[PDB]
């Protein structure tokens, strides 16, 4: 009686709560958002506020099985009430609070979710002073990946400033998760898989920067070099992109194939790609909230004379192809390949990141996820755009993460002003 639903989990959900299960402790698939609150915050009104949010959308009302089953299910629970811990800091010192934040977020880290039974998503909002918060948030991606959380900050800021403002409010119709596990039904699992067999036939394998990889220091040292593509260059690369009929996140990719093709001497070459995973076959699928997005390869062929916009248009078309075989996980991908470690970096494009009417300001939003590649290449859109090279600094040095950012903006503002001369010609 308190089950709406039981339904079976797509393969990167299953390949998800496979590993979550043999490795407890560990932080994978968790993402801790947090956010300095400065205003008249509400609380009570949050909870509230988070709770509609709760029935709005299925995800969060599910739980797993995977003990005594055939094969696991994810079930929906009718209802699940969500509670906010709310932490009172205000009897200390300024320095003590950031110790009991830091000691709350990497206990969180480490408990995770117990995804038979939790909610898998919490929060804490911490009282520093009058009119001073620090709100910590963590999900786990198994119900709900990166991208979508801006669809439901969204709507949970929606129904907090209607609630505030005392108006009434309306929320337009979603299509359940469960449609896509149906769409998932209908996919031929072989051909998907004959796909990414024939689209890696033949690659013999990369070590990405090979001469500037360091053999040291044991384990991730995560270090980031934040820089922006300046204002009359990001025009100029956003209006190429758009004559060319594909996207911000295709040229990028374009740009790096050409710095990756130098350091190699090679002309044919990978690297990971974050893709939407949403089929466009699916009604609504814009507006669902649930794991969709994926990390596939991305495999690059530069023959003689290829200029820039052949190469957008070599990716442009292979995005294309790739859009219903996305839900194939990675290992899966790589088991076609007889590569464990096809890839090893990812060029990440987020086109709504949540750090860039309430009574409160919001500062400081700062998301944390677990490192899986010593290498990513990470940017978003802005009148500059925003470009992150986030690095395991046990592996690469400083200094040439710092000529990467050099070489990257000098390949823009050349690719920019010659796209119809072979890229063999752009000096790094």
């Amino acid at each position: 009686d308190q089950v709406q639903d039981m339904y079976y989990l797509s393969p990167m959900q299953e390949g998800m709560l496979f590993h979550a299960i043999l490795n407890p402790g560990q932080s994978f698939y968790l993402e801790q958002i947090t956010m300095k609150v400065k205003g008249s915050l509400n609380i009570k009104c949050l909870e509230e506020s988070m709770n509609v949010i709760m029935d709005r959308y299925d995800v969060f009302r599910t739980v797993f099985i995977h003990e005594k089953v055939k094969r696991p299910v994810q079930v929906v629970l009718k209802k699940r009430q969500f509670q906010i811990e709310e932490i009172d800091l205000t009897h200390l010192t300024g320095s003590e609070q950031t110790a009991k934040i830091n000691e709350y977020k990497e206990q969180d880290k480490i408990r995770g979710f117990d995804l038979t039974r939790d909610i898998p998503m919490r929060a804490a909002i911490f009282k520093k002073a009058e009119e001073s918060f620090e709100w910590v948030t963590s999900v786990h991606h198994i119900i709900l990946d990166g991208w979508c959380i801006g669809i439901v900050v969204q709507d949970l800021f929606k129904v907090y400033n209607a609630l505030r403002e005392q108006k009434p409010y309306s929320l337009p119709p979603v299509k359940p998760y469960k449609d896509y596990i149906k769409w998932l039904e209908k996919q031929d699992k072989q051909a998907s898989l004959r796909y990414w067999r024939e689209y890696l036939e033949d690659f013999e394998g990369q070590t990405t920067f090979a001469e500037q990889r360091k053999k040291q220091k044991d384990g991730y040292e995560p270090k980031e070099l934040l820089f922006s593509l300046p204002e009359a260059e990001t025009k100029a690369f956003t209006e190429l992109a758009k004559s060319q009929h594909t996207t911000l996140s295709t040229a990028l990719q374009a740009v790096w194939s050409v710095l990756i093709s130098r350091y190699q001497q090679s002309g044919d070459l990978a690297f990971g790609t974050v893709v939407s995973g949403r089929p466009a076959e699916i009604k609504g699928v814009e507006h669902m909230v649930g794991l969709f997005i994926n990390v596939v390869p991305r495999r690059v062929k530069l023959s003689e004379g290829i200029t820039f916009n052949d190469l957008l248009k070599q990716l442009q078309e292979q995005s294309l192809q790739s859009e219903p075989h996305q839900y194939v996980p990675l290992y899966d991908i790589q088991s076609q390949a007889d590569q464990p470690k096809l890839i090893d970096h990812i060029i990440v494009f987020e086109n709504y990141p949540l750090q860039d009417e309430n009574g409160f300001d919001m500062v400081d939003v700062h998301v944390f996820e677990k490192s899986n590649y010593d290498l990513n290449l990470m940017a978003s859109p802005g009148d500059e755009m925003l470009i992150k090279l986030a690095y395991n600094e046990n592996v690469f040095d400083e200094a040439f993460i710092l000529r990467l950012k050099s070489q990257l903006l000098t390949a823009i503002q050349q690719l920019i002003q010659n796209p119809d001369q072979p890229v063999s010609t752009i000096n790094i």
